């Protein structure tokens, strides 16, 4: 439980396979250690693979089961959809750039408007923290001019989970597909 700061990536993701060695999380110490972490672009451009019409998702660690480890490149422009995160902890750390995030509700059933509850910008090196009980979110690159990277931790790992209609709150499953595993390249 003594946090020492990451000189590395390499000596992040030692570390968080140290800090999820057990069946819990400590999510403040996970948040810190990701944060303390500061960015490199050396270290990880490997990794940082953009496509021109939407964000990728770009595997770097599998965490020996319990967590995923990944890499997000966001174009000018580039958002995902408001979605949950499957029952596991979500955390994102700005690697390059700005990210808008926006919280939503979890809708009712009746078919009506998501409205945002709160949003914030997060900021290089920033490192925030969601999980379902807090609500959904969307996140953007809203830059015309800054390409965005993001560090993203999930734990248990997943590859599904659900995207939301704003207009109706509506919910269908998706699958998330990695563009890239280890920085090779997987169509
Ligand atoms: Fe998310
Ligand atoms: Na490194
Ligand atoms: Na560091
Ligand atoms: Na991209
Ligand atoms: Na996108
Ligand atoms: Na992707
Ligand atoms: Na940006
Ligand atoms: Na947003
Ligand atoms: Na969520
Ligand atoms: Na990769």
């Amino acid at each position: 439980t003594e946090l020492l700061k990451p000189r590395t990536l390499a000596d992040l993701i030692r570390i968080l396979h140290e800090l999820f060695a057990g069946d819990e999380v400590n999510v403040e110490e996970v948040q810190a250690v990701l944060e303390a972490y500061e960015s490199n672009p050396a270290e990880w451009a490997l990794y940082a693979k953009f496509d021109q019409y939407r964000y990728t998702r770009n595997l770097v660690d599998q965490g020996n089961g319990k967590f995923n480890l990944m890499i997000l490149c966001w174009g000018e422009g580039h958002g995902s959809s408001i979605h949950d995160h499957t029952d596991s902890h979500g955390f994102l750390k700005l690697l390059q750039g700005n990210l808008k995030e926006t919280l939503f509700d979890w809708p009712d059933k009746k078919s009506n408007e998501m409205i945002k509850k709160s949003e914030r910008t997060l900021r290089e090196n920033q490192c925030a923290y969601i999980n379902d009980s807090i609500g959904l979110h969307r996140v953007e690159n809203v830059s015309h001019t800054e390409p965005a990277v993001s560090l993203h931790l999930y734990s248990p790992p997943f590859d599904t989970c659900h995207a939301f209609d704003q207009r109706t709150g509506h919910k269908n499953k998706v699958t998330m597909t990695f563009h890239s595993k280890f920085g090779i390249r997987t169509p």
